[PDB]
């Protein structure tokens, strides 16, 4: 469906300032000024480094059409694309940033209701992606954007396969065998929840990435966050089982966290 994706000209968007760096390009804050329109729309612009992919623009545009057809409240959608010597991707701006920086900036004012609400919404977005046969591969708190404090969306899924490796978020079968499934995303979701329950701590802080596979093979896992009760830590612990098919499904994670969101004081102990 070609109509869903905007083909932009260089004069239809302007970069204002730099938001951050991705794995393959810089993300800017900018304005989208559609031709023959009286609108100037705040957007996020990601410009890929030139000649970083082997695929030509014809194949990259075909892949971008898929990213422009997702229809879910908790999943980001590609708005436009500009095909010059470099590819430039345009998306709606999320004014509050990524969820990792948000829980760090607002650590003192975040209660149990917010945290369990985020776990449900992320599992809903991931469950929609599994239904659409899309594998994320890079699910982390840095890739969960905040449109408003209680409305989050998942971004940058399928980026590796559509075109330096995030070891501390990957399932063990992905580290050892380069296998990426929807159950492989369940592992990363478990780490993402761990980032939120610790209010943005770094997983395996101080441990080199080359030792991570040895640590997981020994049986070590991320420690229990202090605010988590035993019922909450066991779920994220089950996301880290060696057998990917013994991990919980996203449909089950939605139900488990939704029930806890009914009685948030019973499951998260926050001062
Ligand atoms: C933790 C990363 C982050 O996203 N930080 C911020 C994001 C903002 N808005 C926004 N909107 C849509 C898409 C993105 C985006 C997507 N990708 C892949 C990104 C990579 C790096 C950075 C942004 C990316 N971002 C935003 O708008 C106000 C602000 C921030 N932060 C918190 C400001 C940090 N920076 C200025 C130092
Ligand atoms: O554009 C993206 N992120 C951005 N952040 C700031 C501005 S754009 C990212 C992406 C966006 C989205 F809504 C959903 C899934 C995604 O994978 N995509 C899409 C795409 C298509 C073809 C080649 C590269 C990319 C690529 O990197």
């Amino acid at each position: 469906n070609q109509a869903l994706l905007r083909i932009l000209k260089e004069t239809e968007f302007k970069k204002i300032k730099v938001l951050g760096s991705g794995a393959f390009g810089t993300v800017y804050k900018g304005l989208w000024i559609p031709e023959g329109e009286k609108v100037k729309i705040p957007v996020a612009i990601k410009e890929l480094r030139e000649a970083t992919s082997p695929k030509a623009n014809k194949e990259i545009l075909d892949e971008a059409y898929v990213m422009a057809s997702v229809d879910n409240p908790h999943v980001c959608r590609l708005l436009g694309i500009c095909l010059t010597s470099t590819v430039q991707l345009i998306m709606q701006l999320m004014p509050f940033g990524c969820l990792l920086d948000y829980v760090r900036e607002h650590k003192d004012n975040i209660g149990s209701q917010y945290l369990l609400n985020w776990c449900v919404q992320i599992a809903k977005g991931m469950n929609y992606l599994e239904d659409r046969r899309l594998v994320h591969r890079d699910l982390a708190a840095r890739n969960v954007l905040v449109k408003t404090p209680q409305h989050v969306k998942i971004t940058d899924f399928g980026l590796a396969k559509l075109l330096k490796v995030p070891i501390k978020w990957m399932a063990l079968e992905s580290i050892l065998h380069r296998i990426y499934t929807h159950q492989s995303d369940v592992w990363s979701y478990g780490v993402t929840v761990w980032e939120l329950m610790t209010f943005g701590s770094k997983p395996y802080d101080g441990i080199p990435a080359s030792e991570i596979s040895s640590i997981l093979e020994k049986g070590e896992r991320l420690p229990q966050p202090p605010i988590c009760t035993i019922d909450v830590y066991m779920i994220m612990r089950k996301c880290w089982m060696i057998d990917a098919d013994s991990r919980p499904k996203f449909r089950e994670l939605i139900i488990e966290f939704s029930k806890m969101a009914r009685d948030p004081q019973r499951y998260l102990v926050i001062q």
